[PDB]
């Protein structure tokens, strides 16, 4: 599977039937239909003790991985119950500035989307969390092209070293707190992973406020390869999945 003409998201359902499921992501967020639920608690992002460990090009995106052996970087509160541990973050971007995000707001696509992935600790490990309806909490953050995001630059400079699929580089002491927008207002709805196995185990938390990055910054993402070293070069761009039917779901807004 991939994002090309013959192995794209429209073919996924053949190897993964859940792709036509009842709670697939991403979805379009209709700001006028989202329900303000005054019972949603604020979000608690505790990323101070975060231990980043490595950056890896997995052929579909680049993943920055964190040590999840203890409650170092967690997320709780909001619509969640229990403590969700951060395991990795990655992005989805376009070949152009008008597209790249997975979620969209009133049909507006963004230049890219940051997804911070966390698993419910009650389940012991990541492998077991994905098999539960409330196993994952994914924090989605929109990126628009404007002024540079200083905090993101350390990530941008290491990309040259993980150009092709299968490559990784040690990536310690990265502080993910520098990627958060100023506000923590969000929309939330029950959903799924956006790449195969496309499991419906995710509580999505999409932040209202996007962060800006510079054109020079996103352009660096576009120099990545889906291919492995020594294979024909295929640029890693447009690795995003299109919106899926909302169906029997309600999108709640914390504001
Ligand atoms: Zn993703």
């Amino acid at each position: 599977w991939g994002y090309g003409k013959h192995n794209g998201p429209e073919h996924w359902h053949k190897d993964f039937p859940i792709a036509k499921g009842e709670r697939q992501s991403p979805v379009d967020i209709d700001t006028h239909t989202a329900k303000y639920d005054p019972s949603l608690k604020p979000l608690s992002v505790s990323y101070d003790q975060a231990t980043s460990l490595r950056i890896l090009n997995n052929g579909h995106a680049f993943n920055v991985e964190f040590d999840d052996s203890q409650d170092k970087a967690v997320l709780k509160g909001g619509p969640l119950d229990g403590t969700y541990r951060l395991i990795q973050f990655h992005f989805h971007w376009g070949s152009l500035d008008g597209q790249g995000s997975e979620h969209t707001v009133d049909k507006k696509k963004y230049a890219a989307e940051l997804q911070l992935v966390h698993w419910n600790t009650k389940y012991g490990d990541f492998g077991k969390a994905v098999q539960q309806p409330d196993g994952l909490a994914v924090l989605g953050i929109f990126l628009k092209v404007g002024s540079a995001k200083p905090g993101l630059q350390k990530v941008v400079d290491v990309l040259d070293s993980i150009k092709t699929k299968g490559k990784s580089a040690d990536f310690t002491n990265f502080d993910p707190r520098g990627l958060l927008p100023e506000s923590l207002d969000y929309w939330t709805y029950p959903g799924s992973l956006t790449t195969p196995p496309l499991l419906e185990c995710v509580t999505w938390i999409v932040l209202k406020e996007p962060i800006s990055v510079s054109s020079e910054q996103v352009l660096k993402f576009r120099k990545l390869n889906f291919n492995g070293e020594g294979e024909p070069e295929e640029l890693m761009v447009d690795n995003w999945r299109p919106a899926q039917p909302l169906k029997n779901r309600q999108i709640k807004a914390s504001f």
